[PDB]
């Protein structure tokens, strides 16, 4: 049985999460929790792992870092990358751009300047959005009739940027629907009112956004 | 024949120019000189491209953009991500971790504060290379006995970081020794001593730190 190494915060590896579960698959977490960053410390290079990093995945032999990596290689056993060149490509596209702004968000979350910060993504960030609100006018998912890992990447940076402004949707329906939509699979559903779902932090604790014990 | 376009900077395209370079690929270049934003924001919403941004990379019908998902097909389309999710995730894994190091450099670059933010990052930096160090010890490439596309990315990155402080790679001999090899490869070396080689800037020329006309 798989495992997936994270902080519990949700950060890098939420939306690979969403996928295992979307999947039924079965993993279980090493989960550091704030005050753990010394048992991660003293496990670092004691688990084979040739680029040590968090997240990690390990499928015994297949010993993984990088989140993207790893969210990849989830999809590639289920043969959800793309059946050629052109699919695969857009698929990474879909991929990056989602990206733009997860990361976005990530690199002004950590700084003494966040406040300041946050107004000038908050001005790009219609334009980002509207992207994918274009792409989703004749097609139920990004890529399609069916989910792809991207879907769930766009989810976990909506939830994200929801927060940092509750109104960034008010002028996106089909992204608002899209939301709902994922949140209404019914293996999502169960994660979301399970457990195993990590609320918070969005980042690092110590972040001046989207972190601490609690919203 | 396709077109990549970008800024007439390395930036994040320098990686894919090299590797078409290297499969003696065919492709005219779409440059954007540092006063050209203007002809830039004119083609930016006619070109058909879904997600527009630079760089972009047109094959007629394929129109893409999101500077991995461009590396990755062009590699793609000759056979180079690997041949099962297992070593399609180990070059994954190169990608992102060569990524943390450019991305790295980027994240500081135009920073009002960059010079200080440099010594934070040039502390990081040897556990980050210690890494492809290791990688290297008994393997020419980063993926074995050929060149994947994670070899020019870290190739980039070296470049990049050696201007950043010339004695970044004095403990880190085959790292030295691969910087070298790629440079020596017939193609390569054509290249880098070709009238299409740009040499500078690493970044947009507004940075504080790779901009500029000049090194
Ligand atoms: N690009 C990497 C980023 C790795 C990274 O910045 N990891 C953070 C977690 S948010 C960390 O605290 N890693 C622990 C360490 O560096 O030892 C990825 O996608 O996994
Ligand atoms: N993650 C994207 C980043 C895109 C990006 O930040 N592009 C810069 C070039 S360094 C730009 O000036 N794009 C022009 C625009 O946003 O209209 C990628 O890898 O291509």
């Amino acid at each position: 049985s798989p495992i997936l190494g994270y902080w519990k915060i949700k950060g890098l590896v939420q939306p690979t999460r969403l996928l295992l579960e979307y999947l039924e698959e079965k993993y279980e977490e090493h989960l550091y929790e704030r005050d753990e960053g010394d048992k991660w410390r003293n496990k670092k290079f004691e688990l084979g792992l040739e680029f040590p990093n968090l997240p990690y995945y390990i499928d015994g032999d297949v010993k993984l870092t990088q989140s993207m990596a790893i969210i990849r290689y989830i999809a590639d056993k289920h043969n959800m990358l793309g059946g050629c060149p052109k699919e695969r490509a857009e698929i990474s596209m879909l991929e990056g751009a989602v990206l733009d702004i997860r990361y976005g968000v990530s690199r002004i979350a950590y700084s003494k300047d966040f406040e300041t910060l946050k107004v000038d993504f908050l001005s790009k960030l219609p334009e980002m959005l509207k992207m994918f609100e274009d792409r989703l006018c004749h097609k139920t998912y990004l890529n399609g009739d069916h989910v792809t890992h991207p879907d769930f990447m766009l989810y976990d940076a909506l939830d994200v940027v929801l927060y940092m402004d509750p109104m960034c949707l008010d002028a996106f329906p089909k992204l608002v629907c899209f939301k709902k939509r994922i949140e209404a699979i019914p293996q999502i559903d169960k994660y979301l009112k399970s457990s195993k779902y990590i609320a918070w932090p969005l980042q690092g604790w110590q972040a001046t956004f989207g972190g601490g014990d609690h919203p």
